[PDB]
């Protein structure tokens, strides 16, 4: 079992002895601090609240375990056993805290309060920041969802430009990051964040997380298609790549099938094997079950353009209404190597210049999509901004002399829509002046209970492109 | 409950129908493929084997669940229900696979076989690569441990050079990555990997994982000390930073205490607050309970150097036997911002140039230590190199025309020590020629059972610096 009492940065175990005496309230907030990523998708807190913070998270056994663990870790007994016993006794192990947040899936400009946390019992003033570690990890789903959405924008722009519509956009970027992430839990969280924007993933763990913590009416929230890997092709022997291809497309003749074709010579595979030897098995396929050729090495853009050139010389090519070339409906390409937000842009731009519709190619991304992202990309930060000591409110904040960018907000915060339709975070409790509309944050957690939640369908709707 | 049948890349579910017919064996291997990081620490496989692959991992319930999930995911019933039921019925849910690996903690040059996987039942030829995804995630602890060890080398070099010994080397790089990683599980795995080289971490989960999956006779495998954060300092109010400091150092007067000092002005804090107003509370501390000043903003090197300059002007400084300046024993510094393998080198080099012993400063790293790393950093790859089809062995491999660096090894592999004391991976079963010593890989998993385990003490011993 997971023990929340051990799920915090070690030093926080000693903070209850560091706050000013007589502090009855500690109020903190999370934001994606201001500076390419002007707006962020707020997604993931609901997962964390439901999996780690709700219900009876404190037990006599967990308190004892934590006590022994930290005693050795610090080689001193500094663990706040009393404080946790109080929560166990008074609230049946339910956390005396209130969390307010903008709706899951919301697209909010940088520099705005996304969620706030405060203790609901004066005795638990120390709890607000104790749970910072667990809650700040929300940076990951937020960042994956945001970076994913930004790639969707790129694809939407070029697809619209070269085809005149956005049909199939939600299937243009597939999640191939399962093996490329740091753990099983991470694979699930990341895949679910990607699914906020797209439907393609090879990590079903993401689908399970979605149905368990969010819920969806969508019959197919996440999908994938049969696909070969280097092992299934190379296993046939180098001289029998053609036999591997033929066997695979024949086995999956009525469904779309992706076939990695760069095991030995991607260009020879496209021109001679697919384009000549087995061409008769491709042109006979249905628009519903195309062959998706998959290069997986070399310069991403150059390889895609050369593959398209080869395929265009071997298969009938049409020109859509926008004047861009389109491969026959039974043949497509997927580039799943070296694809990240930067190269994605380069590839579609190159395709556009060569007059190829973006309809022809879909993409896949792994580590770049779910692993090579940090809390610094969007400056995800959790900071205390208000406390009550001696019954007096105090607006707190940090403002490092050498880095003005790390200045944090002061006092009680609230977010509002402006008259022009934008967002603004009011500080120092100025939201009380009521010069703006209602605070956009809602209480989502209070005293061990999730008080407001969202289906994944609402999350996706909230995260839609404009 | 974790379901291994769902813990693989979606497309692998369709691979049992893609291998050449009459294939009774699929043999694959993991390596940190060649073309910094010339050697890797092999660590983490034991965790994965014990947590996810050992014992009865298949059940009627899990098979049915996977069956339903994949049906919706693929909108077709391609799931190999028959193959899994076979494992359930024949081996009581134990995986018919044999895994051989170099000892945990081993420091191996790039381009060598680190572990191999093969099915032990001809009917399970498809199982070898089914588990690639879960096993390949070993890239993370390997990479963290490797990058962490490379930072230890930098620290050892400069500590040795500026002080003449390696005293306290294992405490020079602290893991502050809990909030900066993608998940709770990742936090624990990463912290464990870091602990292969160092002892400091603020993620006790790493300690638990070590004791549960490796075991240690070490009384204190991982440690931390009391420390303040911006919230506990700023909560006192901007005009009372001194009161915060005074309160914290007195509360922790008998143990080492870290105090973040850049909330408003790191330089004013060091020179006027610590260096004057509260100097009397610092110079009175023991060598076992020093004040550890923590800057946390601005250029990492410039800030450390200016802080040292300031402290040197307010506190007694000695010159060690190597001619480097040393702060008094009751005063130290920790730079836990912007520290990565590259800036770490820059900081210690800058310190050495200014004649400050590395004994004066310790470091902390978060996302750079446990998050901003990818599978391609060491090119961690899993590939099929041998299969038996129609009773005949076939040496398998990939070799992309546009990228020779992606060429994989052929046939049965083994690793041996060379006469010069180096490492060599023999391919095509040449290890059988016996021109080299014994195979360095040992069977660690076979038919559902972990057959060879290493204590964390062995792991640490194996990963020590030369």
């Amino acid at each position: 079992e997971f023990n929340i009492l051990m799920a915090t940065d070690s030093y926080k175990v000693t903070h209850y002895k560091q706050y000013p005496p007589n502090t009855s309230k500690v109020y903190s907030y999370f934001e994606c601090r201001e500076k390419k990523y002007e707006e962020t998708v707020f997604y993931g807190l609901q997962y964390i609240l439901n999996k780690y913070l709700k219900g009876k998270v404190v037990t006599k056994e967990k308190i004892q375990e934590a006590k022994e663990v930290y005693r050795e870790h610090f080689q001193d007994d500094v663990f706040n056993e009393r404080g946790w016993n109080y929560i166990l006794e008074k609230y049946d192990g339910h956390l005396p805290i209130e969390v307010k947040a903008v709706p899951e899936g919301s697209v909010i400009p940088r520099g705005n309060v996304l969620f706030t946390v405060e203790n609901t019992d004066p005795e638990c003033y120390w709890l607000t920041n104790w749970i910072e570690t667990i809650l700040v990890q929300s940076w990951y789903p937020i960042t994956v969802a945001t970076n994913s959405r930004e790639q969707k924008k790129i694809l939407a722009k070029y697809l619209m430009e070269t085809s005149g519509n956005l049909d199939g956009l939600e299937y243009k970027l597939h999640d191939f990051g399962y093996r490329g992430v740091s753990s099983q839990e991470t694979a699930g969280i990341g895949a679910s964040a990607h699914l906020v924007n797209f439907k393609g993933t090879d990590t079903v763990a993401g689908i399970a997380l979605i149905k368990k913590y969010y819920g969806t009416k969508d019959p197919v929230p996440g999908y994938s298609v049969p696909a070969a890997e280097h092992s299934t092709i190379t296993a046939w022997g180098k001289d029998h790549e053609k036999d591997a291809f033929e066997h695979i497309v024949t086995q999956f003749s009525s469904v779309p099938v992706s076939v990695v074709s760069d095991s030995y010579d991607i260009y020879n595979a496209c021109e001679k094997i697919w384009g000549e030897d087995l061409r008769h098995l491709i042109v006979s396929r249905s628009t519903e079950a195309p062959l998706i050729i998959r290069p997986d090495s070399g310069n991403p853009m150059d390889t895609v353009l050369k593959v398209l050139d080869i395929l265009g010389k071997k298969f009938p090519v049409t020109e859509n209404s926008k004047g861009y070339k389109l491969l026959p409906p039974y043949l497509r390409v997927i580039q799943g190597d070296g694809v990240d937000i930067n190269t994605l842009q380069e590839i579609v731009e190159g395709m556009k210049q060569k007059k190829w519709s973006i309809e022809n190619v879909s993409f896949g991304s792994g580590g770049a999509l779910l692993q090579k992202l940090t809390r610094d990309l969007l400056n995800c930060s959790f900071k205390c901004s208000y406390v009550v000591t001696n019954g007096l409110g105090v607006n707190v904040f940090k403002d490092p002399v050498a880095d003005p960018n790390k200045r944090s907000k002061k006092g009680r915060l609230s977010m509002h829509r402006t008259p022009a339709g934008n967002f603004v975070t009011l500080e120092e409790g100025k939201g009380d002046l009521e010069e703006y509309g209602h605070d956009l944050l809602h209480t989502v957690f209070k005293n061990g209970k999730v008080t407001k939640s969202y289906s994944f369908d609402e999350v996706r709707k909230n995260a839609q492109l404009n």
